[PDB]
């Protein structure tokens, strides 16, 4: 029932998911001048060379690319984390125009889109168990700005026409998610939540400082997707982002000066 529209969007979510008004909700604005450089923070370790993508899917809220997480193949470690987190899926949030679409903001600046690579802590055995734990997930957030094309995104773009409406999926094997990463792995980090229902407070957020650039043609393809199912009144999948939430009793730490 939940969505991004006037009658089911972020302002309505708390009714079915009261934790929407909790103490560690995401996304947040990253105030670069308030964030503290923490020299104790380790470099991120992104090990994606054995990543095995499975399928790409329109779920009525975003599109996602899913991975085989039945063993340690695509994993995130290091940074603020202890232990190993397996990549399960990635998805995006984007806007109706280039001046909005990101969930996190940087000094109130909104990017055109935001990529989330979702990982779960192997010590909990599966994703369903992990989301019930304060250190269950690590989500790697990457900003998208519009400019030059991102070659590593093109295979994704190429196939969106085949998953236009809710419930559609396609084979999406042999995709290398390394092609979506920026040069630098400098990051901000803070304790937060899923940004969609059920909004569980189970996420260590790792948001990269460096955006990737994607082309206008690439993000236009995102905006042609549909929230609706096939045969239903067409409502473009645009503006599928939750606004910044109160930081409350939290510190955002920077891995860089
Ligand atoms: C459709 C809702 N999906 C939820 C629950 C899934 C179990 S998930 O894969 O853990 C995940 S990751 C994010 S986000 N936007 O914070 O990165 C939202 C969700
Ligand atoms: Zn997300």
């Amino acid at each position: 029932h939940w969505g991004y529209g006037k009658h089911n969007g972020p302002e309505h979510w708390h009714k079915d998911f009261p934790i929407a008004k909790g103490e560690r909700q995401s996304p947040v604005d990253i105030d670069t001048h308030t964030a503290k450089y923490d020299p104790s923070l380790k470099p991120l370790s992104v090990s994606y060379d054995q990543a095995t993508s499975l399928r790409i899917l329109n779920n009525g809220h975003s599109f996602q690319v899913t991975f085989d997480d039945s063993q340690d193949k695509a994993v995130l470690k290091g940074g603020p984390l202890d232990g190993t987190y397996r990549l399960i899926q990635f998805h995006f949030h984007w806007g109706s125009l280039d001046g909005q679409g990101s969930e996190h903001t940087v000094d109130k600046k909104k990017y055109a889109a935001e990529l989330h690579l979702v990982h779960w802590n192997t010590k909990y055995g599966d994703l369903g168990k992990a989301v019930q734990q304060p250190d269950g997930l690590a989500v790697l957030g990457i900003f998208l700005k519009v400019g030059s094309a991102k070659p590593g995104l093109q295979k994704v773009v190429d196939v969106l026409d085949s998953i236009k409406t809710e419930g559609k999926s396609a084979d999406f094997t042999n995709f290398d998610p390394r092609g979506l990463l920026p040069e630098s792995l400098d990051y901000w980090t803070y304790p937060g939540s899923l940004t969609t229902p059920p909004l569980l407070e189970c996420v260590t957020w790792i948001v990269l400082k460096e955006p990737i650039s994607v082309s206008s043609e690439q993000v236009l393809k995102f905006r042609k997707l549909n929230f609706n199912g096939e045969g239903e009144p067409e409502e473009l999948m645009v503006d599928n982002w939750r606004p910044a939430q109160p930081l409350k009793n939290r510190q955002i730490k920077a891995s860089f000066k």
